[PDB]
RNA sequence: GAAUACGUUCCCGGGCCUUGUACACACAGCCCUCACACCAUGGGAGUGGGUUGCAAAAGAAGUAGGUAGCUUAACCUUCG
């Protein structure tokens, strides 16, 4: 809907911490960068608010996210 | 050491020929996936003038006109 622009939901919805996860359906270094995008644009953009990360991981076809605020 | 193919519609492989073709190493052709950057174009709240047009107001210099104030060497002086 816009570019640049997912910091701004979590914070609309007070919150404390949610689950946020992706496909990683590469195939075989394929999808490598087309489908690597849903997590750089995180932790890049991530400095500066009270938006944190918790804990990490990436299984199965899905990477789920963990996330604090204070 | 002998019971003895009635028959070639049939990709071990080739010739004659025809239409195409998404063909020239030369045969076959209807997405499942994405924040997509960054240079070029089409826009585009407002800013601003250029050059100013338009409804006017005000008008510096100069040029011309009027003019009872004021002032003055050549001319006429009647001589005021
Ligand atoms: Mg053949
Ligand atoms: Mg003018
Ligand atoms: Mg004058």
């Amino acid at each position: 809907q816009e570019e640049a622009s997912g910091l701004k939901i979590l914070q609309e919805w007070k919150y404390k911490n949610a689950v946020i996860s992706f496909p990683i359906k590469t195939i075989s270094g394929r999808d490598v960068g087309m489908e690597e995008n849903y997590t750089v644009k995180f932790e890049n953009d991530l400095v500066g608010s009270d938006l944190r990360i918790m804990q990490k991981l990436k299984l199965g076809n899905e990477m789920y996210f963990i996330v604090s605020r204070l």
